[PDB]
């Protein structure tokens, strides 16, 4: 039990890593998780950054236990010192805050790397930045209800719940492997958010089938749906159209394949198509990453067709 330990900046249980430090995949290992965690805690707390300014931006040897041990001791002592500074007159750091996008990206990486330990069993990454663009574009409020349809190991739900104020966030997933992993991710996410002292809106990861009778009314009372439908066959896409027809006004759907055409002009031969009750717009892709679509339930376009004929 050689070990490295990192103290929480808010008194939660320390993160404990074994030595030699594990490798996650060809591009991520525990050594760098540690270094990046330290650096993010220095951004969280400016005094900490000052206290180890002469240590945080030097490229330690991640293969020497002593070099890594020196980094963690330097950090752990600085934390002890900050916790004393807060005991005095100096006020602590706020505990109600949401994590910045950078920090959240780092947390979700370590949560994933700690939860999904054999990513071969998920055979049968860059989703974070795409989801982040969408979070910036699709404004959400404490009124809204969020769902990720086919939520996987849950990371997109975790991202949105950490970023927005919605009253609730849901993921729904039918396969047992990803649902198993989702339970761990949930566990880890709560651990590390506590560890960093950061807030999240409420969320739930469920096992279930979003095309079932139970989910019909749930979809109808959902105001924000994300669905990566790029590989759904036409049966499933037709099933979802049926579900979305019952959505309240203003309800939003963001997808990769559109559920109604952009050009849709309403006429007598198509007046029952879903295109009659929703605006559709193509959303800008991220330079580095391809088409995404925003559907907003607007029944007034049906109204304007009936008002027009009535003239
Ligand atoms: C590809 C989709 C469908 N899904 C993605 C899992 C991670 N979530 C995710 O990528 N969300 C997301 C990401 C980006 C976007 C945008 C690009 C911004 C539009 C939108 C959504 C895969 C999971 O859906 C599950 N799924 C598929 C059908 C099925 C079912 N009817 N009920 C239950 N779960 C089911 C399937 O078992 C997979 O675990």
């Amino acid at each position: 039990k050689l070990e490295l330990r990192l103290k929480s900046p808010v008194g939660a249980e320390p993160a404990v890593y074994p030595w030699p430090l594990p490798v996650y995949d060809k591009h991520h290992d525990a050594a760098h998780e540690i270094i990046e965690t330290i650096r993010w805690v220095c951004e969280e707390i400016p005094d900490l950054k000052l206290a180890m300014e002469n240590y945080v931006l030097i490229d330690y040897d991640t293969k020497s236990f002593e070099s890594m041990q020196r980094l963690c001791d330097k950090y752990n002592r600085a934390i002890d010192s900050i916790h004393q500074l807060w005991k005095g007159t100096t006020q602590p750091m706020k505990l109600n805050t949401r994590p910045s996008t950078g920090l959240l990206r780092h947390i979700l990486q370590q949560v994933y790397n700690h939860s999904v330990t054999d990513p071969e069993k998920l055979n049968n990454e860059t989703s974070f930045d795409l989801v982040a663009q969408m979070i910036d574009e699709i404004k959400m409020t404490d009124d809204d209800l969020f769902v990720d349809l086919g939520s996987g190991v849950g990371q997109v739900v975790l991202q949105v719940a950490a970023a927005t104020n919605c009253k609730h966030h849901y993921g729904v997933e039918k396969a047992d492997i990803p649902a198993k992993y989702a339970e761990t991710m949930d566990r880890e996410f709560r651990k590390w958010m506590k560890w960093y002292g950061k807030k999240h809106a409420e969320y739930t990861l469920e096992r279930g089938d979003f095309l079932s009778e139970e989910w019909r009314e749930r979809i109808a009372n959902t105001s924000v749906i994300f669905v990566n439908n790029f590989a759904f066959g036409p049966e499933v896409d037709h099933q979802l159209k049926e579900r979305f027809a019952n959505m309240k006004e203003g309800g939003r759907i963001v997808s990769s394949k559109p559920f109604a055409p952009l050009n849709f002009r309403i006429n007598s031969r198509n007046l029952s198509d879903i295109g009659t009750i929703m605006r559709v717009v193509e959303l800008s892709p991220l330079k580095g990453s391809v088409s995404y679509y925003l559907h907003t339930i607007d029944r007034t376009i049906l109204e304007n067709y009936f008002s027009s004929l009535k003239n």
